[PDB]
């Protein structure tokens, strides 16, 4: 009963290109959902398996392989673009806050593949793809990067509805009825839409083979030649970047041999008896770096027989007038392409940036920038030190107000930082430091100061005499 | 080179919580470490009112459950209830002149506590 | 005359917890007593930071365990975490100007408890 | 014997004092160690299986008891013992508790006399007060005794036993000589009141003195008046001991009671539940009753018992640093070994303690008037009487009557709790529930005259003569 309910609710306009091959890949989503809503969402666990060196390659192996550079004529790249910068204050897409030197998300790509093609004489071109939330200010923003050695390309992906949750009526009736009322259905949706637009055909037509995927927000994901070679020697159709998980990232998806076919575990599809073995990072010991290298002829062939078809994320959110916001992962249409497997990397290619404090790292004496590239300091033995700034750091413009002079922290392995902070010219912070400030008060660490392996807390007050 | 099991130096009464904890079960007078403990120890900086062993029984009579913690600091004047849990990492720092009482059975799990709460036989 | 049973008024936040406890089963529309409850119902006395419902919701969005419970009153500005019990009588009063943040899965039995206390996700 | 029991038989042997060879100290000592070491071995604990509730006839309720007779001849047998070997440290008080004073200048003990004074008045009686002391009070029981010369009374007081005190770890004797330090004894508990009951002979002369009974409570038992209507219970149903028991509130739970076990009516304390039902005990929905130590005990029978040895009860081993170990026994638990012996159920009327000065301000209020050193209630107090919570600034005396000199009207208060530093003023009236909670570091000053009703008082108030 909600099939038809849906279809002759969702046929009503109130324009020259018919939306509606949207608004009925969505219902394919939104059927499919009531179908599965039923039944069993959860893999069988007894069936699952470990991969074979076949199905997730370590390093050690690619690590040795020729590093070709004539075959970047096959690479296209592309960002993943449809992500805010809210939940860091700002506001526009998140692809465009200032990371390091001046330099935005965008900002560093740009010099990467400008690099690349510059010491190399290749035309890679850049793909951005957008979002509704993102689209326009990516297209003006983009307009800056003219007469470079880069030739930039966006899009936008799918405008989807969003759903009550208790009625299970979408949300607008009208083509733009509320921009609460739509949503972007997740980066599963990369294909449907890289079609939809014509890139898929351009890549194609250009004589463009592989695709490297990335998220926005990872200032790692770096073009690595020796994968490419890898990826073109074995023939596999799709390539997941998969990198060790530690204490901190437990429940990031990660890729198993599951009956004949390799496919991405998230942790929806564990039977809640058995999450607290899914979690023995000894028994699962990599995720999904979200880094893909993906064949677009085969692209072509699975979009075109509808095969492509990834399990769908319910994701359940709110905005006042509950809804429903059912979307997908390209990580897990992984499956359906051929020779497709996994390859472990070092942590180097996953930095992800989601917070302020990952903001202080890759702004701090940890890297040294080189052609749009953080490279990690070589002296810097092993692993990232931990950074957890509390919250009056959560915006930019807090992170800003009391970091406005990075501290040297090439030494450190802790810092933790909780309430009302301000730092001055010149801290170094080795080893462990843990400044905590009590509610209603001010802490002012002075110029020059060398925390070590100390506890901070109290309020002091420095004024200019 | 041997396993780490095989150096568990006690020389501070931070040692003394993790060995005395549900870390390790006893038999026939070895520490054996726990199954489920995936990896190496959580690491214990308890603070000066902790030092000699006479204020750390004061504090401590009733090991908290910790088989489940990477990081524990406490700072400062500051007593544990019976049956507290530690998770993850746990900062308990409390300021000069002040006092804090963690309350039975609570569950601490990646937090910062500071202040000063007094909690009273009524 | 009638008992109780029939008398069970919300005037007040401090009566929409008592409702809202594991002391009363919902069968039918109506708020059966456990069959463990053979006295009168504790007496909840909760300040004023609970008068209005957002700010009860605030402080209280986990109904704490209060079937052994007698009296509770509390005063001032506090919030209980999740899965708390409380027992006997149980007198928390945060004064003026501060806060207290009672620790998730806290069991406070018997006790006046007072002060400052911050909790921080870490 | 035992290898750890001959090591101990050994200090028998290790332990300036002409014919006073305290061997019936250290032997009676020995059979307690030996046993407590013994019952080290298996679980020391009644079977909750077998634990069964009391029937009509073991435990008795009062109102059979009281419609019924009424006899003076009875007095001629009655005798009262004070059970008086604790200090009042925990009270603040270098000495005796019982001389403390509670009530309008009356100590503990004056009260004790007083109300036994005016018995004797009543009918022309001579019963005699018995005060069982210990090494710790015995010396200053003697002297302050001796104040009621001429009194309506036969003050009589004894010393129980003196037992050695242990270590944790090396579980031996800890001291050395008859005297090495005073602060290494420890009287073996209201238990051992039979031994040194007859050791002292106090048992032959009371018989002798043509005595039956002793009525037997607690020194800071301010309710335990003697009841004529039970001394008559007790004499025509021919008991040989009878436990008084009163209604377990909230607030009573830890305290022990009596059970029907095996066919037989004995005291079921916690330290005897094991670990996995000690909750259901606690219940007080399923233990109506507690032991409320007021106990009426046939000296015949305690000669009887005590020459062919068999008075035998549970060990309580208590430990203090001054880690050690104390082994001692209750007076109670020793009821199943008499005949005819149950409980009888009773009104807090006569379950008054005085633990703690918090109990000193009640029993200081006008909810109480003084008559013949009995504290009657009020006849407008129609309740449970208030809960009295104060903090611990009120622990030892000197602070509580620094604090509260002026005793404040609590007749219409349900429950008062205050906690850290305040002072009460002159006149102060309190009312339902008065919650006042100063923090640490300040201190409040509660105004002269103020009268608070259904609040909640908190912060810092200082007030100064102008």
């Amino acid at each position: 009963v909600a099939a038809s309910q849906m279809r002759n609710a969702l046929n009503k306009l109130a324009a020259r290109a018919k939306f509606e091959n949207e608004l009925d890949s969505f219902f394919t989503l939104f059927r499919r959902y009531l179908v599965e809503k039923s039944s069993r969402t959860t893999l069988e666990w007894d069936k699952i398996k470990s991969p074979n060196p076949d199905e997730v390659v370590k390093y050690e192996i690619i690590s040795q392989q020729p590093e070709n550079v004539s075959n970047l004529s096959k690479l296209a790249v592309l960002k993943l673009n449809g992500g805010l910068g809210t939940s860091m204050g700002c506001v526009g897409p998140k692809s465009v806050i200032e990371v390091r030197e001046g330099n935005t998300f965008l900002d560093l790509s740009v010099r990467q593949i400008e690099y690349l093609n510059r010491q190399y004489d290749s035309d890679v071109p850049l793909l951005l793809m957008n979002s509704f939330n993102t689209d326009k200010d990516t297209e003006h923003l983009i307009k800056k990067y003219s007469a470079n050695r880069i030739r930039i390309r966006s899009f936008n992906q799918s405008r989807f509805p969003r759903v009550y949750k208790d009625s299970l009526l979408p949300v607008p009736t009208e083509y733009d009825s509320p921009l609460d009322a739509w949503y972007p259905p997740g980066h599963g949706d990369l294909f449907e839409s890289l079609h939809v637009s014509g890139e898929l055909d351009a890549l194609i037509a250009q004589g463009r083979e592989i695709l490297f995927v990335s998220n926005g927000d990872n200032l790692g994901a770096t073009v690595d030649l020796k994968i490419l070679n890898h990826m073109i020697e074995t023939g596999a159709e799709y390539i997941m970047e998969l990198t060790d998980k530690t204490r901190a990232d437990v429940k990031g998806g990660t890729l198993i041999s599951y009956d004949g076919q390799v496919r991405l575990l998230e942790v929806a599809q564990v039977p809640k008896e058995h999450i607290d073995e899914f979690k023995n990072i000894r028994k699962f010991t990599n995720f999904n770096t979200n880094n893909l290298w993906i064949n677009l002829k085969a692209v072509k062939r699975l979009i075109e027989s509808s095969n492509l078809e990834m399990e769908i994320i319910p994701n359940q959110k709110t905005i006042t007038r509950n809804v429903l916001q059912l979307e997908t992962a390209c990580g897990a249409a992984i499956r359906h392409f051929d020779g497709a497997h996994g390859v472990v990397v070092p942590r180097s290619r996953f930095l992800p940036v989601k917070t302020c404090s990952d903001l202080l790292l890759v702004k701090s004496d940890l890297f040294r920038l080189e052609h749009g590239s953080l490279k990690l300091d070589p002296s810097r033995f092993g692993p990232n030190p931990l950074i957890k700034l509390g919250s009056h750091f959560k915006k930019v413009s807090g992170f800003n107000a009391r970091i406005p002079h990075i501290p040297k922290i090439v030494e450190l392995d802790h810092l933790t930082i909780t309430g009302n902070v301000f730092l001055g010219k010149d801290v170094t912070l080795r080893g462990t430091v843990i400044i905590v400030c009590s509610d209603g008060h001010k802490i002012d660490i002075p110029n020059g100061s060398i925390l070590e392996n100390v506890v901070v807390t109290g309020n002091l007050q420095i004024l200019e005499h």
